[PDB]
């Protein structure tokens, strides 16, 4: 009930004005917000979006000679038990992204993690910022640190292949992977002819999660691309069109 922030928009459509009015009040409530930590700290931020809210009310809606106008509000209160519930939901899915079967985790179940993480600290901070409860991320934080940032996955080889190259490989590999020769986690096999040939599989499991590149342009060392290459194909697997 103690408070309600506002906001508005006018446009040349109806829809266009509704979005311009949550534009306008999302905009309204990071400053108060901003401004709550500000005037909490012991010594604009963070800017909330769409996302954090839900379904909020119509205070009016007027139209004349093709403008339309819309008016928008929210209850503090609900705003904040909204933020509350988009960190619980937040907190129990990082628990689903966990180590699992394995010890070790993967790329894409990493890059999840890091976005969890990413999103809840800001919404944590803002609800501390306001002593609603929820207490701790430190734990994951954890958690993630020591089994998922990077993380650590075994990289082998085939009896032959060739070292520079190699090197190149494990090199990129590296900007995405801690190269690990302990056990009971993810393994990627590697052959390659002139252009790699790419397995994943983990612990228990031969669960092949993996593809195969390729790029003859032979020129010595400066075929350096397979590995300016490897990167942006591994990077665009934490799901983005492959």
């Amino acid at each position: 009930q103690k408070g309600y922030l506002y906001g508005s928009g006018s446009a040349t459509s109806k829809e266009a004005s509704k979005q311009k009015a949550l534009a306008d009040l999302v905009a309204s409530i990071s400053v108060v917000v901003n401004s709550q930590i500000h005037i909490q700290k012991s010594r604009i931020n963070l800017k909330t979006d769409d996302l954090e809210l839900n379904n909020v009310e119509i205070v009016n809606q007027e139209v004349q000679k093709g403008i339309y106008y819309t008016r928008v509000r929210i209850n503090q209160n609900l705003f904040l038990q909204g933020l509350r519930d988009k960190y619980n939901a937040l907190y129990g899915q990082f628990s689903t992204l966990m180590p699992k079967v394995c010890k070790g985790v993967f790329l894409q179940q990493s890059k999840s993690m890091g976005d969890l993480l990413a999103k809840a600290m800001p919404i944590e901070r803002i609800l501390k910022a306001y002593s609603v409860p929820v207490g701790s991320l430190e734990n994951y934080e954890k958690i993630y640190y020591q089994n998922a940032f990077k993380p650590k996955v075994q990289i082998t080889f085939d009896n032959n292949s060739d070292a520079e190259i190699k090197a190149a490989l494990i090199s990129a590999y590296a900007r995405v992977l801690t190269p690990s020769d302990e056990e009971k986690l993810y393994q990627i096999k590697n052959e390659v002819f002139t252009d790699s040939a790419n397995g994943i599989t983990r612990i228990r499991v031969v669960v092949s999660a993996s593809d195969c590149q390729g790029t003859p342009v032979l020129n010595r060392s400066l075929e350096v691309d397979e590995k300016n290459k490897n990167f942006a194909i591994t990077r665009l697997q934490s799901l983005l069109y492959k």
